[PDB]
């Protein structure tokens, strides 16, 4: 039994949300609340354990970027904070290699990062690694055959189609094949061997399109779009399909979940969010 956790994200402000859906039987849990809400996050799972990286904390009052990592415990039902990262990092992307959680450009305030972070839970500590070759904020992550990409994303001055790699044994980034769209705010996630980066915004229009990246050929190709275009989309991997959580079309912020089967190249709406949301962080446990 494995549910596809949503934790934070952004409706006229940044929340505390932390819900549970659970494909198996259409029902979604109410979790307890992050101590500190929070949007532009990211969720990643290390030995069953939740963790809400990074973030900014939007409030009518003023807004707060976030450099905090917080852990969940499904058990508990108690988020407990951990060691926060060396600098705030709001719509930052997050990827997981042996149990250690690389945290990924990412802003804070006027600054684009470009720096890249590693956590290691036995430890409690966080470490920067080499930094990327382009800064990126709004950045997909996605771990494939032992090797973290930062997927699009915007360098404070374009938005993004490139895509490079982190080899972490030589710690070192590689620019690879440049992805067709730009995309800054996409969904990125790996299935089948495959990344896929789905939705997003190119600069002027948010996208209901979908790219995957296959590494045998290198290259980008396009899969069946989304019904419903969106940035700032929350992603993961469910037995063997991907699903897609809310987001923003440029006016309304969506409670729309679909999936997608590679099987047969089709997206269908599967349920949808207690309300809607965007810059949420989504970790299946
Ligand atoms: C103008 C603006 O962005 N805002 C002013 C008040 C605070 C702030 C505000 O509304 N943010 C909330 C939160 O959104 C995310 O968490 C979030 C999380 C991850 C990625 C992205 C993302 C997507 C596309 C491109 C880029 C890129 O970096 O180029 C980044 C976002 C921003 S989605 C845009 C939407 C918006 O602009 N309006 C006006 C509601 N913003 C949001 O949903
Ligand atoms: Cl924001």
């Amino acid at each position: 039994g494995r549910l596809i956790y949503t934790a934070g994200g952004y409706f006229r402000q940044s929340l505390s949300y932390l819900e549970a859906y659970n494909p198996s039987d259409g029902t979604w849990l109410r979790l307890a609340d992050l101590q500190v809400p929070r949007s532009g996050l990211a969720g990643c799972v290390v030995g069953g354990l939740l963790y809400a990286v990074g973030g900014r904390n939007n409030s009518p009052d003023g807004n707060t970027d976030s450099s905090a990592l917080d852990c969940y415990n499904p058990m508990t039902n108690q988020w407990s904070p951990c060691a926060p990262m060396s600098v705030p990092r709001n719509r930052i992307g997050v990827g997981v290699i042996d149990g250690h959680i690389y945290a990924v450009g990412g802003s804070h305030g006027c600054i684009h990062h470009n720096s890249v972070e590693r956590y290691e839970p036995e430890r409690d500590e966080w470490h920067l690694v080499a930094p990327m070759l382009t800064r990126r904020i709004g950045v997909g992550v996605a771990v494939l055959n032992r090797l973290l990409y930062a997927v699009g994303g915007f360098d404070g001055t374009n938005r993004l189609n490139s895509a490079e790699c982190y080899y972490p044994e030589r710690n070192e980034w590689r620019m690879i094949t440049a992805m067709n769209t730009i995309r800054s705010g996409a969904g990125v996630c790996v299935l089948h061997n495959c990344i896929y980066a789905a939705g997003g915004y190119d600069g002027q229009d948010q996208l209901n399109s979908v790219e995957r990246y296959d590494v045998a050929t290198a290259t980008w190709t396009f899969v069946a779009p989304m019904k419903h275009r969106r940035s700032a989309l929350g992603i993961t991997v469910h037995q063997g399909r991907i699903y897609v959580l809310g987001g923003y079309d440029g006016h309304t912020f969506l409670d729309s979940v679909e999936c997608y089967d590679p099987d047969t190249d089709t997206w269908s709406e599967v349920t949808r969010m207690t309300s809607g949301r965007s810059g949420v962080g989504v970790a299946v446990t």
